[PDB]
């Protein structure tokens, strides 16, 4: 759709409109478990498109559990001028989330990845393989909470 200009919205609160910068600590979570996973400890590339893949992750809006849509990951395609169909969004999505569809997490990109090759989205990612080495210390917010559905 509509999507060319960068509208500079400024968050500032607390918790909601921080999700983008809280997340950063989760993702670094995710890349050194996978990282420093005995299957992984062993490519050099392997620590690079983690951090290549943060970054990309980040870009993305990040919803509330730190989740993309379908939606979310098409905003981009379409900022960025490239369109494609909602149905192959869905199907890309479908595959690394498998039963859901329309939601894929951070883990499971890197399931994906990691693995071998599943989902086509691997290939765009891994096309513009554009890296950093950061670091940010676990910070899990842990909130164990039993919720009960009514």
């Amino acid at each position: 759709g509509p999507l060319e200009s960068q509208t500079r919205d400024l968050q500032g609160g607390k918790a909601f409109g921080l999700l983008k910068a809280q997340q950063e600590e989760r993702l670094d979570e995710i890349n050194k478990q996978f990282l420093d996973d005995p299957k992984y400890s062993s490519d050099e590339d392997l620590p690079s498109k983690l951090e290549g893949f943060k970054e990309k992750y980040m870009e993305f809006d990040l919803n509330g559990n730190g989740d993309i849509d379908i939606m979310s990951l098409k905003r981009m395609l379409e900022k960025l001028g490239v369109p494609k169909t909602h149905l192959e969004l869905k199907k890309l999505i479908g595959e690394v989330s498998s039963g859901s569809g329309e939601t894929f997490s951070y883990p499971d990109f890197l399931r994906m990845m990691l693995g071998k090759r599943s989902a086509i989205l691997k290939m765009i990612l891994m096309y513009e393989e554009k890296a950093r080495e950061k670091e940010k210390p676990t910070g899990p917010p842990a909130k164990k909470a039993i919720s009960e559905l009514p």
